[PDB]
């Protein structure tokens, strides 16, 4: 009826008979052979956590947040929230590797809702109607003010997607700055014309939350290693699908790390794609910089000289605070950065690399500046 | 010879033998007597540490720092950390009240270490000019680059004092918002031109140590209520030391936190600053605000109303990064700012309190709206 | 209507009306000036808590039980648990000095609750009977089984009292091995046949608490030192209550660690008790032993040649398992140490002390053993 | 020459360059690909930690334990810690499946170092007796005193080995019973009559090691699942390795858990081992006890009714504490259990585990009742 998980980032996580049926599907199951995020255990070893565990933190949080929210439809949320990350592939930034080459570019998520037993264990205790909501409120297609204060709570700033991920990578990388009081936003959160706003005796959890999310990008998501593993990740994958077909979704499905780290290892075909991933000769980093007119300027000097292929260039960014987020005060809903200087001060991380093969790199050096 | 003390933020002290004659001296032990956060129990009940255990603190984050810096000179900064708050008068803010109440003007912290036991004590290990070295460290004013080095390691940005209390006060007050170990800060620092600066490895190290100043401040050291009790003390204070004589150390090192309080819980002309304090009748908060205008306005319409005497007014205006933090890069000592944009945007706290008799509260709230 | 106070221990206690009128009172504000582990910052510099904070802390977790087991009388409980050391008088083991001063023996909580305005502000919300049935609650002395219940809660093997000082006493002293995780030992106690017991999914909860409750008393409550320190203390305390009369409930609530500590500082007819509790003359162990003959014999050897006066002896004992815990298993109640090879090793701790003065410790060595 | 790598458990851990070296060789590479604790993960999901890291903890313990001690080889012993799971094959409970299907029975661990480019890589640093004894101190089989205290380092009962997996695995696993920072039990430890021995003053510190193992043991390594599935796998790894050749090195190098498993989810042949495994149709648990009467008598009655190949039987004897670790006083070397009764006094753990297979449970269930 239920059973207890161990969890370290929570103590126990109890499931029900619902979800237990679930996890114990092939399509759950998969997800134990997913690395949450992908490569990054080549810089930070210790990140070998899975999206089986990611998704069981995911149920979790929406639990707890629907019980603080009073949300009457608690137990469809919570596994909108368990089934989140079905149709998620093996890596890092990869789904937009895998969508053009079905025909439909159908979310992989619905595809496996649907196209898997999972279909059959929902309609257990389901109407199809009620899943076909599950499905527009896990990936956040709401279609009324309704299901889109319910996916909010997974998929929103404050979402129970985030507030696990955040905390889990920061407790596998080994990222304290991470951390944040779970706890305490969650009980200060309050449902307010159908938005999910902070009450103000939350505005230090909601400040600690945004910063907390600044550090892992910047120490973890945009480091600079994992990006460049990133990038020949992503080449060496669009190769290796190329002529393969996902209109059997059990194609799919046979997609894990391992299958794609055995490619990898195996096919002389790829020694190249394997040397930049595995054997240490991913292109250095030659520039990092946050101004954006002297990466342009480096990068037209570069290309002016070097052969395209022998050098990467990436531009992340991320907005820390969206300006989006309400503080119920004493005198009604206000923006959170007219109550908090740190959140006033926030600005988007901007952040652009140039990366170069290891034989060019003390030329592009010298050469370039 | 080395005796072990329990600390709840490290584990452990060790201390010397210098270092222990100096702490079972009567001035040292007097600071078991003063709380390091004065009233701040009132509001945070578990605020109960004091300068003593702090004391002990700062020798032992000196030592860590010496340890990194690999200083010639450590056991003199330590023993300079170690009696830095000899001079702390009872609660805080309370320097300013007890200077101008004394003739020459001189810190009495240098007058604690020169007209009592502890200048003996310190005579058996160092030189006449060694002992006038580290009463210049400890109160910041070094008059050569060893000794400005040395200070900074004690009463920097960064220093052993900062942070200790900044570790201190949030493990006893309860604040679970900054990261506050900062082990990995301390291991990226260097000496660079003579300065205490952090190396780029430890930027995040420094972002996080910045932000977690913040918090303290606005969790507990600006706490609306922290600030009204601190403002009612201070004014009886003034009173209790309307003119005592500090020419005889001793009526200084008589001043401790009890004393203070028995003077005011049994004195019957004390009777309203009694009632203020300690009998939850503290002037009552009228506006918090950000912005200075709508205080000014609201002082304005507020003093043609009421008397001056039954109201305060409180004014915060506090800088959370100062522009004067050296990174050492790659290419060089840079400025803080120069090198992390999110620390090149941290905004001030400016605050602005107007406090009202709880009696005329309720009348002064509606005549203003 | 609720006030929420910060506890490092938990986050924040949200107290209701009721407890914040009693919070307020006379009576339980003097529990701010009284510590509760009294002389033993002397030993463990951090250990500055007060019963104030106890109570509170108290309050919170009988909450939580009284949540997990669904107790009705859920607000009288959580009220006898913030009212349990209301006449706690200053220090340690010093109930059993105060009480033969009184004529009635009456217990001064019972007096405190009964004496002070504290009746008054009960009354507001509960009839004489049901204040006499919280009385006999927080005293351990139920007249039936529905009150039993209730007042093992509170004052049991698993009491919110020793939850809370476990963990506070481990939290300021700096004893890690005091910690156990009384989230998860709450959640697994229920009530069978009117008992509070564990369910088995709780056993290594229940392993760990008692297990951390052991390395509380070898650590802290039975370190050498502070018992020495306890005894002086002690002996003191008699002296100074030696002409003083309860009769008056206000003599009792003006005793509190200043005071005391007050008459030891200034009266010179009390030096040596002064000398031996704050300027380190307590007498020193020599010896400390698991064995009572190893005990006796040198206890009869120093009797015959020293005088009673410059010895002092201390034997300490507590049961760390008593027998009496049962474990809810899927065949119905077992006794713990059934089922636990740590419950089934643990056997009361038996320690025994020699102190001698420190002018006759060399001698009382040599010609000793 | 000296890099970083972040390690949730320690900060980071510092290597030099010999370690940076053989850290990039082949042979320690593998050791990512193969889990710590085997299949745990099926039971503690986030059990997903690998021998890898675990050896970058062992080799930073280690450098801990020689900087306590004053070890003049440190440098070497680090590395013995570092390489000391070379020769681990997949799961858990493996190594006396391969050594039979070898000819000589030689460690695996030995052949690794020996056979691989490890063994050039350590002779640029070390002469050939040097790494003749590296060997010896790693498999714990030493020739001299040295080799013995430097062996006892690595493989002794607080080992760095066993400091580092305890706490690994507790943090992995989510085990919130022990506290698991041995900082306090290391700096306890001393060198005398050339074994490792722990100090007086650390006695506390051994007490708490040794119930964090004992949780551990009970909680993760003995779970009646975690058992189940590790005889599934064993008799399956058995088949699997009916006759491999293990002359060649190589064969031993690629035998990874993804390798395993594939052999296994991709095989008709082994379709009830992937099903016993995998797919949660493990032999479930009829009976669990510490009474060996009762499991001989239940095994007996139960052999009556069922065949042999639908049951399995497993036997867990294990020592908590096994008479052999020394505590330094002030009267000399002791025995820990001569010094601390609490020692003298844990039992071993002693659990009778029957399983049946799950089609049959109920049927042997009220025919046993
Ligand atoms: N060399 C090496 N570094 C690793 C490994 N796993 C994690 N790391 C860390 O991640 C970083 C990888 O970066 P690397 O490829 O060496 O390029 P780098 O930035 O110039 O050091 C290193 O600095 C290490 O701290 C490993 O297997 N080998
Ligand atoms: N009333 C009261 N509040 C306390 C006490 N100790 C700590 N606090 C905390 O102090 C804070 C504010 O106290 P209060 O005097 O009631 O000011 P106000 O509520 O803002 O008007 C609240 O967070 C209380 O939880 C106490 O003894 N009495
Ligand atoms: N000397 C000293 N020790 C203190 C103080 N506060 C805490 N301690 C600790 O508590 C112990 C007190 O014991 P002490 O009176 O010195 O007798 P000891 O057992 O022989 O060291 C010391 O070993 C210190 O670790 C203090 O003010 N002075
Ligand atoms: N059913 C199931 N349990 C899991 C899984 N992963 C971890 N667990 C935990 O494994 C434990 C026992 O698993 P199970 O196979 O159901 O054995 P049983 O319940 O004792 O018969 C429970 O604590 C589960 O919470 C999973 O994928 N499926
Ligand atoms: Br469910
Ligand atoms: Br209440
Ligand atoms: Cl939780
Ligand atoms: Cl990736
Ligand atoms: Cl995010
Ligand atoms: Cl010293
Ligand atoms: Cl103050
Ligand atoms: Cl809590
Ligand atoms: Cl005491
Ligand atoms: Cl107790
Ligand atoms: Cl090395
Ligand atoms: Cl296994
Ligand atoms: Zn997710
Ligand atoms: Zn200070
Ligand atoms: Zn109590
Ligand atoms: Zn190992």
């Amino acid at each position: 009826m239920i059973k207890e998980f161990s969890d370290p980032l929570y103590g126990f996580v109890r499931v029900g008979e619902a979800g237990l049926r679930l996890i114990d599907s092939f399509p759950f199951q998969r997800l134990r052979y997913v690395k949450q995020l992908g490569l990054a255990y080549l810089v930070f070893p210790s990140a070998q956590h899975t999206r089986f565990e990611h998704s069981l933190g995911v149920y979790h949080i929406t639990e707890r947040i629907c019980e603080s929210l009073k949300v009457k439809e608690k137990e469809l949320v919570k596994l909108a929230g368990l089934l989140h990350d079905l149709g998620h592939p093996p890596f890092s930034h990869t789904t937009e590797v895998l969508l053009p080459r079905e025909r439909s570019h159908e979310d992989f998520t619905e595809r496996v809702i649907k196209e898997t037993e999972i279909y059959e264990i929902l309609k257990q205790d389901y109407s199809h109607e009620d899943i076909e909501r599950l499905v527009r409120i896990t990936l956040g297609k709401p279609e009324d003010e309704e299901e889109k204060l319910l996916s909010e709570i997974i998929t929103g700033e404050f979402g129970s997607d985030r507030m696990d991920y955040l905390r889990r990578d920061a407790y596998f990388c080994g990222v304290s700055y991470g951390f944040f009081d779970y706890d305490r936003l969650i009980s200060t959160l309050r449902v307010y014309e159908n938005k999910v706003v902070v009450d103000e005796s939350g505005l230090r959890a909601l400040e600690n939350f945004l910063i907390s999310r600044y550090f892992m990008y910047v120490q973890v998501y945009f480091h600079k290693v994992v990006r460049i593993l990133s990038i020949h990740l992503v080449e060496f994958l669009k190769k290796l699908i190329s002529q393969e077909d996902f209109t059997d979704i059990n194609n799919f499905l046979r997609l894990n790390d391992a299958f794609v780290i055995s490619e990898l290892f195996k096919r002389k075909a790829f020694r190249e794609d394997f040397e930049r991933i595995f054997q240490r000769k991913h292109f250095k980093t030659l520039l990092s910089t946050e101004n954006y007119e002297k990466f342009s300027e480096t990068k037209e000097r570069l290309l002016e000289k070097f052969p395209q292929e022998k050098v990467r260039f990436d531009e992340v960014e991320k907005e820390v605070y969206g300006g989006n987020i309400y503080v119920l005060s004493s005198e009604g809903l206000k923006k959170a950065h007219e109550l908090s200087p740190l959140i006033a001060s926030l600005k988007p991380i901007k952040l652009y690399r140039i990366y170069v093969d290891r034989q060019l790199w003390e030329k592009a050096r010298s050469e370039l500046k």
